[PDB]
Formats: structure tokens, sequence, C-alpha cells
């Protein structure tokens, strides 16, 4: 009899604490601005390099594409692959056929790219 009601107390509903769910907010907070120092430092990073290679300002858009590309199927190595290493490598040269082939993009310019992207996704 008394243990009718008590069955009321397994799934009740309640408050959730307040440093627990602060805990929550602050962790997609620093999974923006982790996320933004990385572009940042992708984006930079080859515009140096462009500015070196004397690249023409109409090539920018497919250089930069080309690095955001790279540093997303890096991303993507480091989390899914067992072997981050040599998925990279396969990345690199599926991802230089692509804008070379396509885009008439320069493979030594590419090159240094990689170079750059590499540790910041990386490390
Ligand atoms: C391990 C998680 C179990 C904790 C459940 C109790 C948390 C709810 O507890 C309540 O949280 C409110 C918001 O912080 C406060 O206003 C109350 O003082 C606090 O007791």
């Amino acid at each position: 009899r008394y243990k009718t009601k008590l069955y009321l107390w397994r799934n009740l509903g309640g408050l959730i604490p307040e440093d627990m769910a602060i805990s929550v907010t602050e962790s997609i907070t620093a999974d923006w601005k982790q996320y933004n120092d990385m572009m940042s430092k992708v984006r930079n990073e080859t515009l140096d390099i462009l500015k070196t290679n004397k690249v023409a300002t109409e090539d920018y858009i497919g250089y930069i594409a080309f690095a955001e590309e790279l540093a997303h199927q890096v991303w993507k190595n480091k989390n899914s692959s067992p072997d981050p290493n040599t998925a990279n490598e396969a990345s690199k040269t599926d991802l230089e056929s692509k804008y070379s082939d396509v885009y008439g993009l320069d493979v030594t310019v590419l090159d240094a790219i990689y170079n750059a992207v590499i540790p910041i996704i990386m490390g």
C-alpha cells in the first residue's frame, strides 16, 4: 500500500545545478573560440604563403578554398582515423590533384600551404 506512491520517486523531474549547466555552455564557448583561432591561423598563414609567392589576386579564392578543404579533411583524419598521418598524405594527393586539374593552381604553392595547415590542425 505505502509502496504505491514510492514508485513516483524513480522518474521524478527536477532542477538542474547551475554549475553543471554552466559547464555545458563553457565547453560550447571553448568550441567556437578554438574553431575561430584555428581558422584565423589557417587563413593568415595561407595569406603569407600567397604574398611570398606573388600569387595573382584572382587566384586567392582558389588557394584559400584549398587550405580550408585541406584543414577540414585533416580535422576528420585526426578524429575518425586510427592513423591520421597516412590519411593526411592521401588527402594532400587528392586535393592537390583536384585543385591543379580543376583550378590550375600551382602545386609547389599548395605544398607550402599543406606544411602550414598540418601543424595548425594536428597541434
Ligand atoms: C549530480 C547531480 C545531482 C544534483 C541534483 C541537485 C541539484 C539541484 O539543486 C539545486 O540547484 C539549484 C540551481 O543551482 C539551486 O537553486 C539550489 O539551491 C540547489 O539545491
